[PDB]
C-alpha cells in the first residue's frame, strides 16, 4: 500500500532551541524519490542548516542525506526552506537540478537575505547559486524591512520566486511580491503581486498552483482581512487569486475560501493541484489553524470549496505534495506549531487517497 498516517520523519534533540522544529516541505523528483526539509532550530554554533532528508519508499521510512548550510554570509540558513526541482534549464542550471531556497539570517535577526542553493546530484550536495532579496530586521512588526518565505515556479522561460515583503515600510506593513530569472544569477526588479491600502494589512506566505484551464491559482494568508470573528480584532484569512499570467496577479479580483458548511480557513495555507477527480482536477488548500483540507474541482469558483477531515494534525505552513504516478495521492506534511511549542513539535507526515477523503 501506498498510504500512511503519522509517519515521524524527525523528532528534535530535546536542548533544540523552541520551537525547534518549524515549516516542513516536500519534493518529489522526476525519478520518484522524495527529498524534505524544515526549518531546525540547533544550539549555534555552527550556524542553523537546512537537513535534507530523502525517502526511497514515497515518504513511508526517511533519513538525511545532507545538508543546505549558508557558505557565503556566516550567519546560518534559518528561515523558510523551500525545495523546488528544475522542470526545464535555466541559464547553466539543467532540467532536473534541486533548488533549495530560503532565508539567511544572523542568529541576532538583524537582517534577512532570500537565497537560492542549488543540488546537481539530486541531493546530495549543494551550491551556493545568488542572493535574490535583502531585508531588514526578521520580525513581523509593521515599520520593519524584512522579506520572508519564498515559492518557487516556473512560467514560460522565466523562473518566478514569490515572497513576503515589508521593505515598503511607509506604505504597506507587508506587501507580496516577485522577482524573475532566466539563468539563476541575475534577478529582474520586484513586481508586486498583491497589496492594500490599508496600512496595516499584511498579506502573506505565498504559494501558486497551475490549473488545467491554463490559469493559476495564487493562494495566500490576508492578514487585517474583513470580519475577523468574534473576540478578534486582526485575523489572517486565506484568500486567493486567479489569473493566465502567474506575473500579474496584483489586478485581479480576490476570493476568500470559504467552505459549504460555512468554514472559514485561516493562517498559513498552502496550494497543490492534481489532475485526480475529473477535467478540472481537484484544487487542495491546507491551512495553518485546521486540520481538514479544502477542495475545489471548479477552478477555484467561490461557490465550490468542500472540506474534508483527515488524519494529519495542524500544522504551521502544512503543506502538500501531489504524487505523479498516481494523481489519487496526496502527502500532508507539518512540522509543528508556532513558538511557544512546549518541546513537542516533530516533522511527520501522512500519504491519503483522495478518493477515500473525500467522500
Ligand atoms: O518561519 C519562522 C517564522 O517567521 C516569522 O514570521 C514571518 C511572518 N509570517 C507571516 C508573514 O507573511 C510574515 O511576516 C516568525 O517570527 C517566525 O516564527
Ligand atoms: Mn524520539
Ligand atoms: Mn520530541
Ligand atoms: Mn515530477
Ligand atoms: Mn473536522
Ligand atoms: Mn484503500
Amino acid at each position: 500500500g501506498k498510504t500512511f498516517s503519522n509517519v515521524e520523519i524527525f523528532d528534535p534533540p530535546t536542548n533544540y532551541r523552541d520551537p525547534q522544529v518549524l515549516y516542513a516541505r516536500p519534493l518529489e523528483l522526476s525519478d520518484g524519490t522524495l527529498l524534505g526539509t524544515w526549518e531546525n532550530y540547533s544550539p549555534e554554533p555552527p550556524n542553523v542548516w537546512f537537513p535534507i532528508v530523502k525517502s526511497k519508499d514515497g515518504g513511508k521510512t526517511w533519513k538525511e542525506i545532507s545538508k543546505v548550510k549558508d557558505t557565503q554570509n556566516n550567519w546560518g540558513l534559518r528561515y523558510q526552506p523551500q525545495l523546488y526541482e528544475l522542470p526545464r534549464a535555466f541559464g547553466k542550471y539543467p532540467k532536473g537540478t534541486v533548488l533549495c531556497s530560503g532565508s539567511s539570517i544572523p542568529s541576532d535577526l538583524s537582517e534577512t537575505l532570500i537565497e537560492v542553493y542549488a543540488s546537481r546530484d539530486k541531493g546530495y550536495t549543494w551550491e551556493f547559486v545568488s542572493h535574490v532579496a535583502l531585508g531588514g530586521e526578521a520580525l513581523p512588526n509593521p515599520g520593519l524591512t524584512p522579506v520572508w518565505e519564498p515559492f518557487l515556479m516556473t512560467y514560460k522561460e522565466k523562473l518566478i520566486l514569490y515572497y513576503s515583503d515589508q521593505r515598503d515600510n511607509a506604505t504597506h506593513s507587508q506587501k507580496l511580491v516577485h522577482q524573475t530569472t532566466t539563468d539563476l544569477k541575475k534577478w529582474s526588479k520586484v513586481v508586486d503581486d498583491t497589496k492594500y491600502a490599508n496600512y496595516y494589512a499584511r498579506p502573506g506566505m505565498p504559494t501558486v498552483a497551475k490549473l488545467p484551464n491554463n490559469e493559476y491559482i495564487y493562494v495566500y494568508e490576508y492578514g487585517g482581512g474583513p470580519n475577523p470573528p468574534a473576540g478578534s480584532d486582526y485575523w489572517f484569512p486565506v484568500y486567493y487569486r486567479l489569473s493566465k499570467d502567474p506575473q500579474k496577479f496584483l489586478n485581479k479580483a480576490h476570493h476568500q475560501i470559504v467552505s459549504n458548511d460555512g468554514t472559514t480557513p485561516a493562517g498559513s495555507p498552502y496550494v497543490v493541484w492534481t489532475p485526480y477527480g475529473g477535467k478540472n482536477g481537484t484544487i487542495v488548500v491546507s491551512c495553518g489553524t485546521r486540520s481538514e483540507i479544502f477542495t475545489n474541482q471548479a477552478l477555484g469558483d467561490a461557490s465550490a470549496w468542500k472540506k474534508w477531515d483527515v488524519p494529519q494534525p495542524t500544522a504551521y505552513t502544512r503543506s502538500l505534495l501531489t504524487f505523479q504516478k498516481d494523481p489519487d495521492l496526496l502527502m500532508i506534511m507539518g512540522a509543528g506549531i508556532l513558538p511557544p511549542a512546549g518541546g513537542k513539535n516533530t516533522v511527520s507526515a501522512s500519504v491519503v487517497r483522495l478518493s477515500e477523503v473525500m467522500k
